[PDB]
C-alpha cells in the first residue's frame, strides 16, 4: 500500500473517529528486524542514556531514519486533514527499553499542559510477542468512553493517539525485552504558543559557563 493510501483511507479516518490507529506490517520483515539490530546495537555498544535519541543519521541507525522518513511521508500526506491540526515538525526518535524484568510505566498522559506534541506515533519491535505471558500491553483510555484499549507491543506495528489529555495510557509490567520507538509530531499553533510559557525549543538548551 502507497503512503497516500494508508494516509487517506486508514489513518486520517480513523484518527479523526477514534484517536487511536493500528497499521501492522508497515515495513515487512526484512526492514522490521533490520531495526531491531539497530536498536539492540545501541544497547551493545552501550548507548542507552533504558531511552536514548535518534536524530536517524547516526551510522548503524540507517534503517531507524528509514522508519523515520516513512513515518513523515505517512503525516505528509495526512497534514491539515487531522482535525485542525498543521503538523510543521517533530521530535527526534525516543528508543525506548523495558528491560523485562517487571517493569512498565504508570499511567500517564504524553503532553498535559500543551507542549506542541499532538500525535504520538509509536513503532514496536518485539517479534512472537505473547502479552497473555510476557505483559507489557499498552493500555490507553480514551476521554468519554467506558473502555480501553489494549494495543500489543507487536513487530512491525506502528500506533498513531493523540498526545494531550484525550489519551492517558500506561504500559503493563514487561517480563521480557520490550522495544519501541516513538516520534512525536507538533502542531503549529500548540507549539507556537508553548514556546512562549515553556523552557522548550533552542532556549530550553543547556550551555555550560
Ligand atoms: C511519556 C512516555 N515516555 C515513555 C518513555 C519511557 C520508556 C521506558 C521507561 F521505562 C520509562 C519511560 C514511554 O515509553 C511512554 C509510553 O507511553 N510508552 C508506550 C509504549 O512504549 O508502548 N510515554
Ligand atoms: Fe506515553
Amino acid at each position: 500500500l502507497p503512503a497516500l493510501k494508508l494516509a487517506l483511507e486508514y489513518i486520517v479516518p480513523c484518527m479523526n473517529k477514534h484517536g487511536i490507529c493500528v497499521v501492522d506490517d508497515f515495513l515487512g520483515k526484512e526492514t522490521g528486524q533490520q531495526i531491531g539490530d539497530e536498536v539492540r546495537a545501541l544497547h551493545d555498544t552501550g548507548k542507552f542514556t533504558k531511552i536514548t535519541w535518534i536524530e536517524g543519521k547516526e551510522p548503524g541507525c540507517e534503517t531507524i531514519g528509514l522508519l523515520m522518513s516513512s513515518m513523515d511521508d505517512l503525516i505528509r500526506h495526512c497534514n491539515g486533514k487531522l482535525g485542525s491540526y498543521k503538523i510543521n515538525g517533530r521530535t527526534k526518535a525516543m528508543v525506548a527499553c523495558y528491560p523485562g524484568n517487571g517493569t512498565g510505566y504508570v499511567r500517564h498522559v504524553d503532553n498535559p499542559n500543551g507542549d506542541g506534541r499532538c500525535v504520538t506515533c509509536i513503532y514496536y519491535l518485539n517479534k512472537d510477542w505473547d502479552a497473555k505471558v510476557s505483559g507489557g500491553i499498552l493500555r490507553i483510555f480514551p476521554e468519554g468512553k467506558a473502555q480501553f484499549a489494549d494495543i500489543e507491543p507487536k513487530f512491525d506495528r506502528l500506533l498513531f493517539f493523540w498526545s494531550d489529555r484525550r489519551n492517558p495510557h500506561e504500559v503493563q509490567p514487561a517480563y521480557a525485552t520490550r522495544y519501541a520507538i516513538t516520534v512525536w509530531y507538533f502542531d503549529a499553533d500548540e507549539r507556537a504558543r508553548a514556546k512562549v510559557k515553556y523552557l522548550t525549543g533552542e532556549k530550553g538548551v543547556r550551555v555550560e559557563l
